[PDB]
């Protein structure tokens, strides 16, 4: 089972005739092909594509330090689940070795590994082009329990693994890695992570995802037609403007023909003959124009249109990458911007689909108390806090609050809040006591007396 | 029955010949097909609809998390109906329990089991192709009362099941699940959710849904066909911009021209020859133009038309995908008003939906007291939360009901409204009791003096 045991068939029920027993091949949605990956392989290098995987990981790269350490605040934090814990002595400590394990990306320094950067730039060019990610997790040799490194690996190369019976394999060798066709080594679900944006229930998708460039092939190929069109106008075109008819009786000798040659070049080429006519007494001249007297690029608008539709498959505005957005006309709790909702669709799931990936498989070894999560910066300058703290003082805090709050020595005559009306509560009751000392000892003096 | 005991008929009345007696077949509308899904099955690598699939499937996916743990309150969470009532000590446990039961998709957490993103994106994915939505619910082997986990199942499998006498079946196994025409499974209404965003009271209906790609398809087809008549231009056809006519008294033979071509390519050809003219002394010269001087794409308009009526069809701006709007033209104003519609418009019914699927089918098991939702961020900053008890605590809250709320000991001086109003009364109040006091004790001891 591909999950796990239900009564529903989750895969093709009937054993279809993979090359290998061991695997379950990556077939083309049509099943016109079998080894799909080593298609899209041949676009990794579509500058379209890389400009899209480009400055989708270069926004991603801001979020990798922790936001511990970085004092504007922006990265991620190791935090508690819980809002309402307070961490215990040893939690917090905790927490710091799981984020310097991360950003190490292992238990160790050693620059020989991926920095956490790395890794991010590497899983996110490979949800671009495979929509499949695969990361190892290597724990140490004596101590089976204890995670040492996590490593990405190339996902062209990871299967699921499938049983004799075509069934997928769970529980044991869920994965293969495959070389040359044939299996190099073998995982557990323990021991590899496998993550997906585009799942499918169809049963003979067989839990493999989709990637846009299946979806957009037929926009690249015209795309690269059309570069190639553009192109072949210098590269391989006569750019021949036209043809100057001379005619008389005969055609000249090949001799004469190349001492006119040059009588031509020697009288009117280069900036030296630039303004000069030549007088010919030809029987009749004429010029056949065969080309625009202008030239430029063709089907802009059918490039415009493509680059078009890839975005919207990929979420991103062409005009953040340098194109017209057809249509033009941009579309939150805070005061944002239009563009901030392209920034937002465009960053958000990807983000989220780190998050998930992390959570899932680093931090479940340490259980479910913690969370990693990214956060963005914050609006609390000084001023900020102040007017904050300001309020606070009238509604909650003492003077003296404050100060511990700050670590500043409490003060006599702290313990107050700010507010004339709590001072003018303070003197009534200070009243009140005068009163009712003085009502109880004349009480007293009449009791003594009586 | 369909529904249940009723004396309107729901069904066909006569049995309509059904390929398999034992279930009831998908026709379509004009009952022109039987196998109508195995049709929608080849538009699933549209572009276009891939590309609002993956677009409505990304903004879902962020409410997944819950929003328990999500300091901008944005995700979902379980809630008792009322909100009159104050959650018991075990009611928050047993929240909390369905809360991670649901986050898990089940009751243990397993990496080899979908997350309940995953599980959205599909059966997102599965409403906009389909327009059937199925998962089995999977209860435990010592306990069938127990639910252990949901799994979402391909919905091109799932039929109603049909007795012999051609009725659909209640009560009993009321669906099958068929894989090369044949039942391999079966499901009471215990164990297999149906959701349907397109109900017909049509009797032929037959209690299925009705696809936009259905609706649609002529739309999509002409799509097609304007893609291959534009991307043919290349692959297919001639591009020759025109015939260079020389003549004379006779053609040339095969050999002339053939050095004519090397002269010619030797001469001008590339950027080497590039602003060469050449001599040429024919008898007549004549260039025909067989192209326009400027090709572009053709239909553009057609295009955007059949776009905009399939995104109003499916409830999408187009300018959110790419396309120039005409329904909506320079955009729609009045009611971020603009980005806060489009996006509601969009999302609502969707999200309704699922919320509807997990109401009657998951939380239903932990009766009705409780509620499943989706729940959007807030505007109640520290910002907030301080001006609204700011004016709460001139209303209502004396300084130390404040502090209690932040757990912060009482303090004397408290228990007062910060409004000098309020001081007044209470100032008024204690010369009061010393007026009684004074009245009360000169009556008695006049009373004792007479």
């Amino acid at each position: 089972s591909l999950y796990g045991q239900q009564q529903a068939y989750a895969e093709p029920f009937i054993e279809m005739m993979d090359t290998n027993p061991e695997f379950r091949d990556k077939r083309s949605y049509m099943k016109n092909e079998h080894n799909l990956h080593d298609v899209l392989k041949k676009f990794g290098n579509n500058p379209i594509l890389n400009a899209i995987i480009l400055t989708r990981s270069n926004q991603v790269a801001m979020y990798c330090q922790p936001a511990r350490y970085s004092e504007k605040g922006l990265g991620f934090e190791v935090r508690l689940r819980d809002l309402d814990a307070e961490p215990g002595r040893k939690e917090k400590e905790e927490m710091k070795r799981i984020e310097d394990f991360i950003v190490n990306t292992g238990k160790d320094k050693d620059v020989d590994r991926d920095s956490f950067q790395t890794f991010c730039k590497k899983i996110v060019r490979d949800t671009y082009i495979y929509d499949q990610v695969n990361f190892e997790k290597v724990f140490n040799k004596n101590n089976k329990t204890k995670l040492e490194k996590f490593i990405a690996v190339d996902p062209s190369t990871i299967f699921y693994a499938t049983d004799k019976k075509g069934k997928i394999i769970k529980g044991g060798k869920r994965f293969v890695q495959v070389v040359d066709k044939r299996v190099v080594a073998s995982f557990t679900s323990r021991e590899l992570a496998m993550g997906i944006r585009n799942p499918r229930t169809e049963l003979s998708s067989s839990g493999y995802g989709l990637s846009e460039v299946e979806i957009a092939m037929k926009e690249f190929i015209a795309y690269n037609n059309t570069e190639s069109f553009n192109d072949r106008f210098f590269s391989h075109g006569g750019t021949t403007r036209g043809i100057l008819q001379i005619r008389s009786d005969q055609q000249q000798s090949q001799h004469a023909l190349e001492n006119f040659k040059r009588e031509w070049k020697s009288s009117l080429s280069g900036i030296n003959g630039s303004w000069q006519i030549p007088v010919v007494m030809a029987d009749d001249i004429k010029f056949v124009n065969m080309t625009p007297t202008a030239n430029d690029m063709q089907f802009e608008k059918w490039l415009n249109y493509l680059i078009n539709i890839i975005s919207a498959l990929y979420g991103i505005d062409p005009a953040e990458i340098g194109f017209p957005n057809r249509g033009g006309a941009t579309g939150e709790a805070d005061p944002g911007k239009k563009q901030q909702q392209s920034q937002n669709k465009g960053l958000q799931p990807l983000l989220r689909f780190i998050e998930d990936l992390v959570n899932r498989h680093i931090i479940s070894e340490y259980g479910d108390k913690y969370t990693f999560q990214f956060v963005g910066g914050d609006t609390k300058s000084a001023t900020d806090k102040l007017n904050i703290l300001k309020l606070e003082t009238q509604i909650f805090k003492t003077v003296n609050e404050a100060r511990e709050e700050q670590g500043k020595k409490p003060i006599e005559g702290g313990d107050i809040i700010l507010d004339a009306s709590f001072l003018q509560g303070t003197a009534q009751l200070q009243q009140d006591k005068q009163y009712n000392d003085g009502k109880q000892k004349e009480r007293l003096q009449m009791m003594m007396s009586l």
